[PDB]
C-alpha cells in the first residue's frame, strides 16, 4: 500500500500534452547504471490530449507518443516520437479530431491510436491498442513505417494489447469475433523470410455466455499446454456497437454494459491439441485487465489475476477530468469503485463426478477452492494474494522469458492510490511479503524485470520505471532503476522535460 | 500457520475416555501464575466415547465432561465430573447406548448431553448443546442441578452454545423454530429474585430461505443497535428430521444436507426497535461455525467471520474413527473439505437505489464491498484477514467484556492443522499481523482471555488453553497461560493425567 497522500496535485502532469524530440537528450546518471545493461526500453502511451481546442476525454483517448531509453555503458538516452497512425495523421492535417476514440466522438472509421503497448513479431516491433490495426514501428529511430490490419489476415475484429510471446517467437493474442473469441497464433520468422503475420491462423475458439453481448477481454493466460480465457460480466452490446455512431454520436465507452447475474465465466482449451475444454468454471463478479501469470501444478492450472472486485466497468472512472482533480475529489470519486485485488485461482484438469459436491483442489499449499456442482458447473474461491483499500497492485510484470507460463515465485507492479500511480511493488506469491519503493510526489510507470543475463535465479536482476516528478527543485521526470531483490534504488537518470502517463513496454536487449 | 507435523499420532489422546475425579488435584506450576488471576476456567468437552462395547461415532457424541481450573494466589487445582444429564443417567442405568447423539443412533426423545459450552443466566450457571434442553450446574462443586426445557418457556426448537451476554447480564440467542429463527431475550436477574428464564421472551423473528429446510445455526451476531443473522447453505431436512428415527435407525447427522445453489444469505435486526431489516444480502457458500466479532461503524456492520470455503457440511470431517487415524491420512482425508478462511464482511445500513451497480462500501479502511443489483440483492464480497492451506483460526475469543459488539484490534484462536489442534494464534484484524504458539506433540484448547484488572489496552492481560502433551517425559497435561500482548509463555500448571477435548468455556472471576 501507498503511505502518501497528493495535495499538490502533481499527477495532473500525467495527463498533460507533450511535445516530440528531433533526436535524443542525455539524461544525467546518479548512481550507478549496471554495466550489463546494454538495450532499450520502449513504452507507450498518450502524448496529445487535444487538438487546438478539440479535447480529448479519456484516459486511453490521447495521441500514442513511442518512448525509448537507451542504455549502453553506463550511459543513459531519452527520446519520443509521436507515432505517425491516420488518427494522428488525420488530426494533423485537417487540424480537428477526425477519428474517434474509446471515450470521444469525432463530429464530422475504427481507431489506429496505438498508445498501449508494443510487442515483437518475426524481426518486426508493432505499437498497438486492441482494435483491428497495429503499427509497425522502427525500434531504433521510433520511425512509424506502416499500417497493418489484422482483418486482412485472421477473422477478429479485434485482438488485446496484451499478446503472449514464446522463447521461439511465437505470438498468441485473442480477439472478439462478430461468435466467439478466437486465439490467433503467429508463427516465428521462417528462412524464407516473409512476413510471419501472413502465416496467422486462429487455433482455437472459445465460447460466448450470450450470442449478442460479448465480454470485453484485455489479456489472457498461457501455459506449455493450456491457454485461459476469463469471461467477465463487463460487455459489449453489439445492437450499440454496430449502429451507425455518427447518426447517434457514440464513442466505444458508450457500449460498453454490465451483466449483473452471470459472474466470471473461466475457460481453458488445450493449446497442442488445439481444443476447447468444456469445464464450467464459475465465480463471483469482478473486472480483469491484467493476467499476472499462470501455471500447471499436477494437472491444476494456477491462474494469478490483478481483479477488480464488481461488475460495474472500472474504466468508468478513468476520465480525464476526473484524474485532473484536485486529490481529496479523487480519493471520493474512487469510494464507490470495485475495490482492487491479487488473487489466485486454482482450475482443476480431472473431474470426477464421484467428488460432486466436494472440494476439488487437493494441492496442499494454497486456500484456492473448486467446488463440483450437480448441475457440473465448478464454483470457485480464491487465494488473496494481496489486498489493500483502494490501493491496486496493478501493471504486473514477472520474468517473463525464464518464468512465463512457469512455476514462479515473484510478481512486480505499479501501486495505484485511487487510481493514482505512486509506488512501485513487489510480491511474494508464496508468502504474500511485499517491497515498496516510493517517494513523495513522485508517478511511477508499470515496472519491467530486466534479468542479469547470467542469473540462475529468479529475482537477481533491476526493475526500470519512468517517474514523473514534477515537485519545483526536482528535473521534471526521470528513469528509475531498482535492485529485483528488494527494491531498492541503484540509479536514476534525468531528464529535462516532462513525460507522460505511459502503459505499456518491454526492454530490448542489443 | 502450524509449523509442526504429527507422525507419533497423540492428538488420538483428545478422544479417549476419562475417569472423573471425586475432588480437586494439585497442579504442579512452572512459571509465574500472575497474582491478579483470580477464579476459575470452565470448560465442556466430551470425557465418555463408549458405553461398555456400545461406541459413540462423532466428535460431538461422547458424554459431557465438565473441567475446572481453579487460580488463587498463584496456586492452582484441576476438576472435573460428568454431567448427570439424562443421557448419561440412563447410560449408566441400562449400561449402553440409550439416547441418540449427534451422530449416533441408538437402538432399542432429545439429547441433553450438555457437551459444548457453559454459560450465566442470572445467578445460574447453564451447560449446553444446541437443543431445547439445558442443564444447569454447580460452578464450585461440578454437582448437576437441573434439566431445563426451553420449550416450557419459549417457541424455539433449540437454541445455539453460543448465546451474546451484556454487561448487565441480559442474554441473546437465536434458535430454529418449526418457519423461522427466534432471538430469545433473558433479562437480568431483578430485585424479585425470581429465575430470568421464566421472564424469557420472543423479541425478533427472522426469515428462512426454503419453507421445509431451515439453516443450521451455530451463532450469531450483536451489536448495541443490530443483530447479525448468517443463514448458510447449510440446511436441516425436515422431511427426514421430523419423520420415525427408530424406524429409519437415523441421528442427526443423518438429516443433514447442502443447498448447491443458494450461497449465504445474510440478515440483520434491529435490536432496540425489535424489527427485521429487508435488505437482501447475499454472498458465495460457506459453513459458518464461530462470529468472532460484530460492530458498528459510520452504518455499516462489520461482521468478522471464521469461515469454510465451500457448501459441504464440515461436520463429516469429523467422525471419531477418521480423526483417530494415523497422521498421513488424517492430512488425506482433509484434502476435499472446505478451506478455512477468516473473512471480514461489510453491510451497509443505508441503501440509495441511485447507487444501484456500484459498490456502496464508502469506507476508507476496507476492501470489502457489496454492490447494489437491479433486483435489490446486495452482493458481498469480503476482506481475507488470515488464510493458510487447511490451516483454521477456529474457536475465536476477544476481549469480549469491553470489546464484544464494539471496535477492536484483536481475536485469539486455536489453530486447526487438517482439523488437529496445535497452536495457538493472535490476529490483528486492522493489519493481519498474527502470533503463534506451538510446542512439537502438544494440542491445545481454544484460549479464553481474561483482562489485567488495571488493563488500559485491548490487550492487556493473558490467555488460557488447556493443551493435552501425550509425549513421555512429560506430564499427560497441563493449563497453558500465555501473555495476550506476544503470546509468549507466562505459567504452565502441569497435571497427572488425561484430559480429552474441550470446546467452550468461560472464566469465572471471584
Ligand atoms: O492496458 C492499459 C492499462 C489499463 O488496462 C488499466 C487497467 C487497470 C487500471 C488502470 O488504471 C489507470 C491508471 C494508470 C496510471 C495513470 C492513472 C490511471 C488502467
Ligand atoms: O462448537 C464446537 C466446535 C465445532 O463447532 C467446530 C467448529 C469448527 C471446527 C471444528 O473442528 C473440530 C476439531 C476441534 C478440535 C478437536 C479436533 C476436531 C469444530
Ligand atoms: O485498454 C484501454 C482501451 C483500449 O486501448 C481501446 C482503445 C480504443 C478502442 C478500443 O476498442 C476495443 C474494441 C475493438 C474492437 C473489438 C472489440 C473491442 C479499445
Ligand atoms: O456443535 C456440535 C453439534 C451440537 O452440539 C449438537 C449435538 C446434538 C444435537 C444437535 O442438534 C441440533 C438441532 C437441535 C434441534 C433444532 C435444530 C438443531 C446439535
Ligand atoms: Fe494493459
Ligand atoms: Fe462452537
Ligand atoms: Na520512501
Ligand atoms: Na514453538
Amino acid at each position: 500500500s501507498s503511505q502518501v497522500e497528493h495535495p499538490a496535485g502533481g499527477y495532473k502532469k500525467l495527463f498533460e500534452t507533450v511535445e516530440e524530440l528531433s533526436s535524443p537528450l542525455t539524461a544525467h546518471v546518479t548512481g550507478r547504471i549496471p554495466l550489463w545493461l546494454t538495450g532499450s526500453l520502449l513504452r507507450c502511451g498518450p502524448g496529445l490530449f487535444e487538438v487546438g481546442s478539440e479535447p480529448f476525454y479519456h484516459l486511453f483517448d490521447g495521441q500514442a507518443l513511442l518512448h525509448k531509453f537507451d542504455f549502453k555503458e553506463g550511459h543513459v538516452t531519452y527520446h519520443r516520437r509521436f507515432i505517425r497512425t491516420d488518427a494522428y495523421v488525420r488530426a494533423m492535417t485537417e487540424k480537428r479530431i477526425v477519428i474517434t476514440e474509446f471515450g470521444t466522438c469525432a463530429f464530422p472509421e475504427v481507431t489506429d491510436n496505438a498508445l498501449v503497448n508494443i510487442y515483437p513479431v518475426g524481426e518486426d516491433y508493432y505499437a498497438c491498442t486492441e482494435t483491428n490495426f497495429i503499427t509497425k514501428v522502427n525500434p531504433e529511430t521510433l520511425e512509424t513505417i506502416k499500417q497493418v490490419d489484422l482483418c486482412n489476415y485472421v477473422s477478429v475484429n479485434g485482438a488485446t494489447a496484451h499478446p503472449h510471446i514464446e522463447n521461439d517467437g511465437t505470438v498468441y493474442n485473442i480477439g472478439n469475433c462478430f461468435i466467439a473469441y478466437n486465439i490467433v497464433k503467429i508463427p516465428p520468422l521462417q528462412a524464407d523470410k516473409e512476413d510471419p503475420i501472413s502465416k496467422s491462423e486462429i487455433v482455437v475458439q472459445f465460447p460466448c455466455s450470450d450470442r449478442f453481448k460479448p465480454s470485453y477481454v484485455h489479456s489472457f493466460g498461457l501455459t506449455p499446454n493450456y491457454i485461459v480465457f476469463v469471461e467477465t460480466p463487463v460487455k459489449i452490446n453489439l445492437f450499440k456497437f454496430l449502429s451507425s455512431w455518427s447518426l447517434w454520436g457514440a464513442n466505444y465507452m458508450d457500449c460498453f454494459e454490465s451483466n449483473e447475474t452471470m459472474g466470471v465465466w473461466l475457460h481453458i482449451a488445450d493449446k497442442k491439441r488445439k481444443k476447447y475444454i468444456n469445464n464450467k468454471y464459475r465465480t463471483s463478479p469482478f473486472n480483469l485487465f491484467h493476467h499476472i501469470n499462470t501455471y500447471e501444478d499436477h494437472e491444476f492450472l494456477i491462474v494469478d489475476l490483478c481483479c477488480w472486485k464488481g461488475f460495474e466497468f472500472v474504466y468508468n472512472y478513468l476520465y480525464l477530468a476526473n484524474l485532473r482533480e484536485n486529490w481529496e475529489e479523487v480519493k471520493k470519486n474512487a469510494r464507490k469503485a470495485p475495490q482492487p485485488e491479487v488473487r489466485r485461482y486454482v482450475l482443476p484438469l480431472n473431474i470426477d463426478k464421484a467428488d460432486t459436491g466436494k472440494n476439488l483442489v487437493t494441492l496442499p499449499n494454497t486456500t484456492a477452492t473448486a467446488i463440483l456442482c450437480s448441475d457440473e458447473t465448478i464454483w470457485l474461491e480464491p487465494e488473496v494474494l494481496f489486498s489493500g483499500p483502494r490501493q491496486a497492485f496493478e501493471f504486473p510484470q514477472i520474468n517473463y522469458q525464464k518464468y512465463g507460463g512457469k512455476p514462479y515465485t515473484y510478481a512486480y507492479g505499479l501501486g495505484l492510490n485511487h487510481f493514482v500511480p505512486d509506488r512501485l511493488c513487489k510480491l511474494n506469491v508464496k508468502t504474500k511479503e511485499t517491497w515498496v519503493w516510493q517517494e513523495p510526489d513522485s508517478y511511477p510507470s508499470e515496472p519491467i524485470f530486466v534479468s542479469h543475463p547470467d542469473a540462475l535465479e529468479e529475482d537477481d536482476g533491476v526493475v526500470l520505471s519512468v517517474v514523473v516528478s514534477p515537485g519545483a527543485g526536482q528535473k521534471p521526470a526521470y528513469l528509475l532503476i531498482l535492485n529485483a531483490k528488494d527494491l531498492s534504488e541503484v540509479a536514476r537518470a534525468e531528464v529535462e522535460i516532462n513525460i507522460p502517463v505511459t502503459f505499456h513496454g518491454l526492454f530490448k536487449k542489443s
